[PDB]
């Protein structure tokens, strides 16, 4: 029963995860950067070099591993974390729901897939993850305005 957030690249995860552990006290944790780190390699030469199902390998682990960590910690989450049959139960977790135009210009980039620099490919996968950010949200949270107003939606869930 950490806070989990969700939701594509670019929809600000990290930085409401950020102020989220500061306003509530929280250790923040963003699986994309403890695999990075622990492999050491950006997630983009993950995939190039070790490829994706490796990676989703090393996502599938982290989040067990999560599970069993003691305090609740503010966690973000990469884009695909959702493809995980094994995400439900983590904690309550936040659909940073973000419309696919507002999207593109942040995600510009590193921890970016090579599949997402190819725009149609990104609307496709995109389009393809809106049911499994939803099937996996406890709730679902409008993050087309700012930083701020996500957070204002986040702590209203407490
Ligand atoms: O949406 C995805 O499958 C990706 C999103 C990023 O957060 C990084 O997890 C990685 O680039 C893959």
């Amino acid at each position: 029963q950490h806070l989990v957030l969700i939701g594509f690249m670019g929809s600000g995860k990290s930085s409401l995860a950020q102020e989220l552990g500061l306003a509530l006290k929280l250790e923040v944790l963003d699986t994309d950067m403890i695999i990075s780190e622990r492999v050491g390699l950006s997630v983009r030469e993950i995939f190039e070099e070790l490829g994706e199902d490796n990676f989703r390998m090393f996502e599938k682990n982290l989040i067990d591993e999560l599970k069993t960590l003691k305090t609740p910690h503010v966690i973000s989450t990469g884009g695909g974390i959702v493809m995980h049959e094994n995400l439900k139960g983590l904690g309550t977790t936040f659909y940073l729901k973000m419309d696919f135009e507002t999207l593109i210009k942040r995600l510009n980039q590193r921890e970016k897939r090579p599949l997402l620099n190819n725009l149609t490919q990104a609307k496709e996968l995109f389009e393809k993850r809106q049911a499994l950010y939803e099937k996996n949200a406890s709730f679902i949270i409008d993050a087309r305005g700012g930083l701020n107003n996500s957070l204002k939606q986040v702590l209203q869930f407490i």
